[PDB]
């Protein structure tokens, strides 16, 4: 019923701010999906992250571009204990971890995948035909994609392509929060970006001085995960029947 | 002192709301920066598109990615009557336009500049040491910065490049508006994306069915200029002293 979709866990600020705030808004939620792949020092998650989001009320954690940047993640998805979803559309059939996961709100079920996306990044699998595959399923009931992808126009088409037979889609990895939050029509939560979790005072979740003398210099320059004030993120939603009848997003900065 | 910046108009879509709405809001405004670079049915700008926006109420018309792939541009550039400026960092020396254009606005000079990302797009002059060369000038009064480009990374680099010495960097090129828009220390307005004018209900501003189908089947499809409602983007700023001391998006969504 009420769902909060939070994004791009960046870090130690990322994990910070998580920690702190998701507990003093949980109760108001049902359910609460968290996108951790740059919780490790910004790319990919590890053990302790995973255990501070569900200890803060995540229910759900998804992964994407780097899901597999720390040697962690295998024994966790080997584990399977931890409510993690990775990529679906990783082609490979002995790819670790599953791609989907359907859990039990309150009687009813929610289903959370992660897809890819592939404009102006590696090649997987097709994530538009990966989905028409994954919706001839029978059990999975209110169905939550979160798109993880570059590409601006990738991103609304997935919109456009599961309007109607999904309750949402929201996109992350760009680390900027998008105004476009909306309900396409048949139903389906829209936002081409949630916008990340991690430090408000950076460049994409990096020390401002590395990446700025990349630019400038067009040499290599050694850049850490930028430090100070937090922001988080999210995506508040309110689904019933499968289907969208609220979305507005979710933003907090710490002081 | 009061200025509005309307994101890239995109084809008939575009030019109507533009057309039909700006004049209203035109008068809480002392100058008017708009991005035509998809007007000519989402490539470029021809002379119709240009003469509609000037009469709508813009002052400076800035462009970027397709600013040539209208014929129009090139006559119109020739004649230097219309206040265009195209990205300042083309390198050649003898491309066309100009990469800026200071005017008066109320008793100050305010000087827009045009300028080019490079991640994920086309190589071109280093935009960040281009800007660095522009602002040596001192004729230049309050700058205010129209970063086309891709990447979030790019985008929020340049704004703490310039944090503190131009007063505004709105980027552009991406069509969605994010929800950023924040004043940087040093008295800079800025958002990482604009987002576009034009039709609503579309992918990136193409009807839907042409994308879809490419991404679906990985098989070229003509696609055109969506139809239907238009929407229209922009950031109201208040300058005072070269610097940003107010900035809130501006969203319209005719019915």
């Amino acid at each position: 019923m009420r769902v909060l979709f939070i994004g791009d866990v960046f870090g130690q600020p990322g994990r910070r701010v998580l920690q702190n705030h998701l507990p003093t808004i949980r109760p108001q939620f049902d359910f609460v999906i968290v996108n951790m792949e740059n919780s490790a020092g910004g790319f990919g998650m590890h053990r302790d992250a995973a255990r501070g989001a569900l200890e803060a009320g995540a229910g759900c954690l998804t992964l994407g571009n780097h899901a597999w940047h720390h040697k962690d993640i295998y024994p966790m998805l080997s584990e399977d204990t931890y409510p993690i979803v990775r990529p679906l559309n990783y082609a490979d059939p002995g790819t670790p971890g599953v791609g989907w996961r359907t859990f039990d709100v309150n009687g009813e079920k929610l289903t959370v995948v992660n897809l890819l996306g592939r404009v102006f990044m590696e090649a997987v699998d097709n994530p538009f035909r990966t989905m028409d595959a994954l919706l001839e399923r029978d059990d999975l009931g209110t169905v939550f994609v979160d798109f993880h992808a570059e590409a601006t126009s990738e991103k609304e088409a997935m919109g456009w392509h599961l309007a109607g037979r999904v309750a949402a889609v929201i996109g992350t990895h760009t680390h900027v929060p998008t105004a476009d939050t909306r309900i396409l029509k048949g139903g389906t939560a829209y936002q081409t970006d949630a916008g990340f979790t991690g430090p408000h005072d950076s460049i994409i979740g990096s020390a401002i001085e590395g990446p700025l003398q990349r630019f400038l210099t067009e040499r290599p320059h050694r850049y850490g995960v930028a430090e100070g004030r937090a922001e988080l993120n999210g995506v508040a939603l309110h689904f019933e029947g499968g289907k969208a009848t609220a979305a507005e997003r979710y933003r907090f900065i710490e002081d």
